């Protein structure tokens, strides 16, 4: 899998489990189009999305349903969701890991791009 | 100024100056309508393009043009922009400060909401 | 105020109020000597206990009592405190703002240095 | 291994490789005492420190030589190092992962505690 998403909960000090993640690729009309989606596992990971075949260069959007996650915990959140928009540039045979750290009123996201 | 945006550069330890910010409000037809925009000052702050009257409840999107900022500094960043989407004032009027901390392959964003 | 400390609560989306902060300066004998201390205000800021004359170059340590803060809110946090250690003014006098963003199992800290 | 340290570089979008990490445990005299140390691997991880035998409850300090890491890259950093001080509380048979995200003028750290 060329694109991995890892979500952490900065409140409980745990993986963020059962979080819905939708991945989209930018299409000609500059409209978003579904690409991949799933729920994070107990390790907080959303795994084997697409293969290296369909993971072409382009603009991708990763949308993390943070709001539903916090509501499930009884915690009042600020964000409607977390969005990560980036360019996949084809250079070395690279894996992208999108990491997200969640708190009710803040999140951070980091890309780890490895050979 | 019920909506303030503050942007910091985590690489230089400075305010992120001259960063473009666009604010959208979700309209009735579920599309995004332009609400306010500006560039951060020398103190990394974007102030009042918005009044308290005009800043009614709704879903807002703050999009920070992080890519142009890194590129103008000779850096090729991961993300296209930083997006912050939230519901505003739905329990009455609040002041919101959206803080963003920028690195080339990482950003974080935090909301400070005061009465 | 050449040394300012600002602390935010990522759980409540608010300034972190009444947070204890201790600043130490490394002395000649390689131990830490007490330099300044205070509690954050309602705006989450700790201001001037320091003058520009007294804030000479050296290695400084800013220790933020995050544990007492979470516990006073009914929360059992991971960390004992947040520590920030840095060399100050070694190319002439600067203004430093140390920003800390707090969650129970996570914190981040950022330095903004201006001339 | 009951305690893992994972370090990321928010500048290059990579694991932070070859970073020196020193772990200390709080001793009776309220002095720090060496516990474990090593260099992060190419995956940015410092692995199999101690066993569950010697990883008892107590106050631990993880010190990450961020300054040497940035100097090796030609990047001028703010921090002397990053320090993470926490309490290991013995409850479920738990693994602690200490994650650190580094930028020249900022870092964040998160604990992921898992069964």
């Amino acid at each position: 899998c060329p694109l991995m998403v890892k979500v952490l909960d900065a409140v409980r000090g745990s993986p963020a489990i059962n979080v819905a993640v939708h991945v989209f690729r930018k299409a000609a009309d500059d409209t978003w189009e579904p690409f991949a989606s799933g729920k994070t596992s107990e390790s907080g990971e959303l795994h084997g999305h697409t293969t290296e075949e369909e993971f072409v260069e382009g603009i991708y959007k990763v949308e993390i349903d943070t709001k539903s996650y916090w509501k499930a915990l009884g915690i009042s959140p600020f964000h409607e969701h977390a969005e990560v928009v980036f360019t996949a540039n084809d250079s070395g045979p690279r894996r992208y890991t999108i990491a997200a750290l969640l708190s009710p009123y803040s999140y951070s996201t980091t890309a780890v791009v490895t050979n």
